[PDB]
């Protein structure tokens, strides 16, 4: 199966020009959670922004600038290079996550309460065709700069 992992601001904002203004240490561990040894799928601006144990899937139009993970060419190609494994995580960015989406069965999404003026969004999904298994409220605190949610959705 295909999974996307995503931080998503209000808007559905997921990235700006620069890094984004907040810190936010608990996404990070969530994230390390649902990865962990699992082939990834990202964009080449999300890689420019690797874990040995694991396939680094990197999809770009131009050929690769780093031996140690593996460049495709197509969503195809990308998928192919994950092999048969139980779930293949996309992790980024914009335009990757909208070609993935349609072929994903799940959701795993961090919302950000956080106004950012961001140039990239999630994609529109359509809450009524996913079912929420999951999800965790926590406060923001002394490492976290702002409160968050941690939803998993699965495709119905
Ligand atoms: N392309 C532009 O016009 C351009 C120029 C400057 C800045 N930016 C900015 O970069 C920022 C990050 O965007 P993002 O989060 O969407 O980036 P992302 O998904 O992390 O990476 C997008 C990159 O992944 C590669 N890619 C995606 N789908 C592909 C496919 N089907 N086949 C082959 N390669 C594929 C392309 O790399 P390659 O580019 O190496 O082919 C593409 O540029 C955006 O803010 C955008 O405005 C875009
Ligand atoms: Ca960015």
């Amino acid at each position: 199966m295909i999974s996307l992992i995503a931080a998503l601001a209000v808007d559905r904002v997921i990235g700006m020009e620069n890094a984004m203004p907040w810190n936010l240490p608990a996404d990070l561990a969530w994230f390390k959670r649902n990865t962990l040894n699992k082939p990834v799928i990202m964009g080449r601006h999300t890689w420019e922004s690797p874990a040995p144990g694991r396939k680094n899937i990197i999809l770009s139009s131009q050929p690769g600038t780093d031996d140690r993970v593996t460049w495709v060419k197509s969503v195809d190609e990308a998928i192919a290079a994950c092999g048969d494994v139980p779930e293949i995580m996309v992790i980024g960015g914009g335009r990757v996550y909208e070609q993935f989406l349609p072929k994903a069965q799940k959701l795993y999404l961090t919302h950000i309460d956080a106004e950012v003026e961001g140039d990239t969004h999630f994609p529109d999904y359509e809450p009524d065709d996913w079912e929420s298994v999951f999800s965790e409220f926590h406060d923001a605190d002394a490492q976290n700069s702002h409160s968050y949610c941690f939803e998993i959705l699965e495709r119905r």
